[PDB]
């Protein structure tokens, strides 16, 4: 068709390869993830025109609002007794002149009381309505109380006045067009009962091109199913063995997830070549049998072992690299995996025997079930079991009797990860149990059930209550925060369709701002041939149903490309010119017609509710750092911008990976909200930061902002408390004071738990109001291979603290600064399972510092875990007094 090319030729621009690619894949299950993938497509297509057009409107402008209604008590306190003065603009005459509301109303107003509440202010001046934001696109859409939009919220903990616009519903409506999706043209046995050990023929390897054997082993995700299995050491100039591998697995003991795991490996001195993994069920749950070859992989830089089982599963897609052929075993026909109903039959024959087993049988093995046998020790040694942290080691012992208690641990349903990992995932007896166990789960925290979709639990039953328990309790606000995480467990997936990948697109595809990143993340990682394909076929899904935002998202798209292609010009042809030579060539490259219209008109990456208007050339700047990165500047079009900023300003970086910096402003971000729920105020700012490419993003401008270097320069340690003294004159001297120690105490302990890079004067900012902040988190956790404190605390921060004074170190203002600090650190030690778990879903990101579980061991070091509560506080106490040498 026509509009078929036409919207092929937009989705092959967003993606940045041609859709015809996708079409050339011969692989069943490339064709059938874009065929059944079209059903998530068609629901949440049907869920936006369901209350047409409000329901349009609520997908495209979602309500921005925080997980729950209930305000913390130190925010209420800010109110003038649990009320709120917000200012409401009405557009009057076609002058567009500008008249203001000012309302005294309680913080749990609905939109339509606040609309009503604003139409009586201006009667008195003698529903067809709704409320936006002023300065950007953001709406207040839906019947949630005032206070529980972002926005509010932040307007009340920040002391500052909310600005809202009245605008006509028909205004907006209007703006939205009706996006009809098409459907396209793509569109239109054995089981258990093979009795036989498991054995893998090596045929032989090509593009060998370098004696030599092959390493092979039977994973359930990291761990083995049996001892590794080599090959001969036959010479490098004829790969070839022909070889059978016996294992030590019975076929029918095999789980669902279970992989073959191999690699090329050079004779003493033993070091791998090249690696693959595979799986040795397919999408379909049949068993592979017969001839097949797999291209390899290039061993990571620092791979140590002879395996590579937490590695990517798949062919790789260069063809020019080592191919070995192997020949899997062929039965009477073709072997599938059996379902659910001849497994649940099985369990409960393997429990229904159990039951009738003797003492003396039950004595014959520590993983044997006793009934009517627990006491209060084992149920009190299970709940202490429990309370651990997913990265303590759970003991031999410790998995015989959690096991043997399985039936109990369902009455402590967040013992369920502790409990997966002591199930012999190579005993289908076993399996077969754990499977009905899950079936009726009681669900638990999605922080607690985004773990069970981490590299530690392979399984799709597993992975498949994990999705169940988002579905049910995750919010749009907590899915929002933790999509880089849920975007990456993808990676851990054996399928291209599976319910993780379902539950994501849906919720792309059904809220906008979701969808927005959820573009961006995939996008990013594109240039990764690992993932390109998964990622691709997903955005093309994703491409084909967002409606209207794929003509946004190519707008963004070709804006970023251009400022790519352009700071690549700056760093290959023009890298030693003066900044003043740089500059009159991007000025007039800017000003091109083959620029200037990508560079203007189009959403923030960052923020799509931020308008980037005209590019503002005379106040762009090529800043000064190694990698030439552009400040740019566009005016905001907003009707009114004078409210929250006539010009919207962002940093675009060339050439340093944002991966680690988005993680640590994430985890920021997450640490500043616990404190703020706990009722410790201490304001952090984790700035915007996107990566939107291979070491390519944006960075949001930080406004009224300063290195502690500027400060001291424009010497003594009196000079930033001097500096900070007079730009807060008078009664705000203390609220500066107060805000500087505050922030200063986040960042000591965020900085300490994280193991941040060190500190300097250029690496730590300071606001005109006094808030403190750093900047440059690429480097984090045990990066200097005993714990370290980037965050030291000189004379400067000292003399600030303490206002003005001597001795510093024995003030009153000082010992309320480090009881700030203890508090900050046993709050984020009581929420260390979820900080633990945002790192171990990064794991398979090719972060440099994030590579395997001892790296994130770290923060079980600076948390001081295996201790008490009392012994933490110490240890965090010993850290500080070594470090500053005083205390
Ligand atoms: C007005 C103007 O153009 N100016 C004055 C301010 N200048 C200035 C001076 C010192 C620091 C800065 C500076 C560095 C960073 C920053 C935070 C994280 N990364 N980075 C950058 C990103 C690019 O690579 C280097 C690190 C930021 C920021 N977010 N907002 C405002 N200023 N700012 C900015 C830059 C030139």
């Amino acid at each position: 068709n026509r509009e078929e090319k036409i919207l092929n030729r937009e989705i092959g621009f967003a993606i940045g390869m041609p859709v015809c690619e996708f079409d050339m894949v011969k692989d069943p299950e490339v064709q059938d993830f874009r065929r059944n993938i079209l059903n998530v497509c068609k629901e949440a297509v049907d869920l936006r025109d369901l209350n047409s057009p409000h329901s349009r409107a609520m997908y495209v402008y979602p309500p921005n609002v925080e997980s729950s209604p209930e305000l913390p008590k130190h925010i209420y306190n800010k109110l003038d007794k649990g009320q709120i003065i917000v200012v409401i603009w009405v557009i009057v005459s076609p002058n567009n002149d500008k008249q203001k509301y000012t309302l005294k109303i309680n913080h749990d107003c609905v939109p339509e009381q606040v609309i009503a509440e604003a139409i009586r202010k201006k009667t008195r001046s003698m529903g067809k309505y709704i409320l936006k934001v002023c300065g950007c696109d953001e709406y207040f859409l839906e019947k949630y109380p005032l206070s529980q939009y972002k926005y509010i919220r932040s307007c009340i903990m920040l002391g500052r006045m909310p600005n809202l616009m009245l605008m006509a519903k028909e205004s907006l409506y209007s703006q939205l067009p009706m996006d009809c999706f098409t459907m396209p043209s793509y569109s239109r046995k054995s089981l258990w009962v093979i009795n036989s050990a498991l054995r893998i023929k090596i045929l032989c390897a090509t593009y060998v091109n370098v004696k030599i054997y092959v390493r092979t082993g039977i994973y359930h995700g990291g761990e083995p199913l049996c001892d590794n299995v080599n090959t001969q050491r036959v010479p490098c100039s004829n790969p070839r063995w022909n070889e059978w591998l016996n294992y030590d697995i019975y076929i029918p003991d095999l789980p669902r997830a279970a992989r073959l795991c191999l690699s090329i490996c050079s004779v003493e001195e033993h070091c791998p070549l090249a690696w693959g993994n595979i799986n040795l069920f397919d999408y379909t749950d049949t068993l592979v049998s017969g001839k097949m070859a797999l291209n390899l992989w290039p061993v990571p830089h620092g791979l140590e072992d002879l395996l590579n089982p937490i590695g990517v599963t798949g062919s790789n897609p260069n063809k020019e690299t080592p191919c070995l052929e192997l020949e899997f075993d062929w039965f009477s026909s073709v072997v599938k995996f059996p379902d659910m109903s001849v497994i649940e039959e099985h369990a409960n024959w393997s429990v229904s025997r159990e039951a009738g087993f003797s003492y003396s049988h039950a004595g014959l093995s520590n993983r044997l079930a006793r009934d009517n046998e627990l006491r209060e020790n084992d149920k009190e040694q299970l709940k202490a079991i429990s309370t651990r942290d997913p990265l303590s080691e759970i003991t031999e012992q410790e998995k015989d009797f959690l096991w043997s208690h399985r039936h109990y641990c369902v009455t402590i349903p967040e013992i369920l990860p502790k409990l997966l990992l002591s199930v012999k995932w190579n005993s289908r007896d076993e399996v077969a149990q754990m499977y009905c166990l899950v079936k009726d789960w009681p669900p638990i925290k999605p922080e607690q059930a985004m773990e069970l979709l981490d590299c530690n639990y392979p399984d799709p039953m597993v992975r498949g209550f994990a999705v169940r328990c988002l579905e049910k309790y995750l919010t749009d606000d907590k899915l929002s925060q933790y999509l880089i995480q849920l975007v990456q467990v993808l990676k851990y997936e054996q399928y291209l369709d599976n319910l993780l990948v379902r539950f994501l697109l849906k919720k792309a595809l059904t809220n906008q701002r979701i969808g927005h990143f959820f573009f961006w993340h995939l996008k990013s990682e594109m240039h990764n041939k690992t993932v390109s394909q998964r990622f691709g076929l997903l955005l093309e899904s994703y491409c084909r149903a967002c409606g209207m935002y794929l003509k946004h998202l190519n707008r963004q798209v070709e804006a970023m490309e251009k400022l790519i292609n352009l700071t690549d010009i700056l760093k290959q042809e023009k890298k030693d010119e003066t900044q003043k030579v740089q500059m009159k060539f991007l000025v007039e490259q800017m000003r091109r017609p083959d620029f200037m219209d990508a560079l203007q008109g189009f959403l923030s990456p960052l923020n799509p509710a931020h308008q980037l208007g005209n590019l503002r050339l005379e106040e762009c700047r090529i800043m000064s750092s190694a990698k030439r990165p552009l400040w740019l500047n566009w005016e905001n079009p907003d009707i009114m911008s004078e409210l929250l900023f006539q010009n919207n300003e962002i940093i675009f970086k060339n050439g340093d990976d944002l991966r680690q910096d988005m993680l640590t402003l994430q985890i920021i971000r997450i640490m500043e909200n616990i404190w703020q729920n706990q009722g410790l105020d201490l304001r952090m700012l984790p700035y915007g930061c996107l990566s939107i490419g291979d070491c390519v993003g944006l960075i949001e401008v930080v406004r009224n902002s300063h290195t502690i270097m500027q400060i001291q320069c424009k010497f003594n340690s009196h000079t930033l408390h001097q500096w900070l003294k007079d730009k807060n004159k008078g009664e705000i001297y203390d609220a500066a004071i107060d805000l500087f120690t505050r922030s200063c105490a986040g960042y000591c302990v965020a900085t300490f738990i994280l193991g941040i890079g060190d500190r300097h004067n250029s690496n730590i900012m300071v606001k005109d109001d006094g808030q403190l902040f750093h900047i440059d988190f690429g480097h984090f956790l045990d990066h200097k291979k005993r714990e370290r404190v980037p965050f030291v605390l000189t004379q400067d921060f000292l003399i600030v603290i303490s206002k003005g004074a001597q001795e510093c170190t024995k003030t009153r203002e000082f010992e309320r600064f480090q009881e700030m600090c203890y508090k900050a650190y046993l709050a984020i030690r009581q929420h260390a399972n979820l900080f633990i778990n945002l790192f171990s879903m990064m794991l398979g990101s090719g972060m440099p510092e994030l590579q395997s579980f001892d790296d994130i061991a770290y923060i079980r070091k600076t948390l001081a875990l295996d201790k008490t509560e009392q012994e933490a506080l110490e240890y965090f106490m010993k850290q500080m007094n070594d470090a500053h040498h005083g205390g």
